[PDB]
Parts: structure tokens; sequence; C-alpha cells
């Protein structure tokens, strides 16, 4: 599914996004914007390096999920690259924690840094009501 934009802000704060790690809402808006466009179906293969980032925040397969065929990746978030594509965000979210759960915190995805750090990001929930 593709979300509007206030309808992913709510559910975003309503799994416990806001603040995490120090994490403001609208970083991870302005994260989801720029990966995939609020789109959970997003998919990008990487032919340099054969792995494939996958859903809404577009997490890659050699670290986070598996998708079984990618050359020797490991699996953090402990989900099937599959749990990342579905509508219902929950598990992404889970997987997107574990990331930030690391020294690097959002720094982790290189769009946040060009698109999103020290930026003016409260126009991504501006309105929503969160």
């Amino acid at each position: 599914k593709v979300f509007e934009r206030c309808e992913l802000a709510r559910t975003l704060k309503r799994l416990g996004m806001d603040g995490y790690r120090g994490i403001s809402l609208a970083n991870w808006m302005c994260l989801a914007k720029w990966e995939s466009g609020y789109n959970t179906r997003a998919t990008n293969y990487n032919a340099g390096d054969r792995s494939t980032d996958y859903g809404i925040f577009q997490i890659n397969s050699r670290y986070w999920c598996n998708d079984g065929k990618t050359p020797g990746a490991v699996n953090a978030c402990h989900l099937s690259c599959s749990a990342l594509l579905q509508d219902n965000i929950a598990d992404a979210v889970a997987c997107a924690k574990r990331v930030v759960r690391d020294p690097q915190g959002i720094r982790a995805w290189m769009a946040w840094r060009n698109r999103c750090q020290n930026r003016d990001v409260r126009q991504y929930v501006q309105g929503c009501g969160v």
C-alpha cells in the first residue's frame, strides 16, 4: 500500500516511533518519504552487490532481513524480507527500530543524510495531529 502523509504519521506514532532512540517522528516521515514515497511494496535490487531494499524504509537484505538469495548476507531483524512488504508496517517498524539501536542511529540510511539531516522537517508532520 501507499500511505497518505498524515495517515502514516499517526500510524508511526501509534507504533511507538516518536522519539525512539531520540529520533523525532518528522525524521522518520522524511526517511519513509525519500526511501519509498510511503510505499510498503517498494523493492530495489542492487546489481552491484546482489542485495535488495524492501518496504517503506527500504531495509537492505544483506544485513537486516532474509530473502535467501543475497550472497553472504545476515538477518539482524530476524524477519523474512517478505514481512517487510506487508500493508501492515508493524514488522517493518520493528526492524527500523533494531537498525537504529546501532551506533549510527538514523544515519544508517544514506538518503536520510542527504535529504533530511540538518534540514527543517516540520513540514512532514504538519496538520497531522501528532
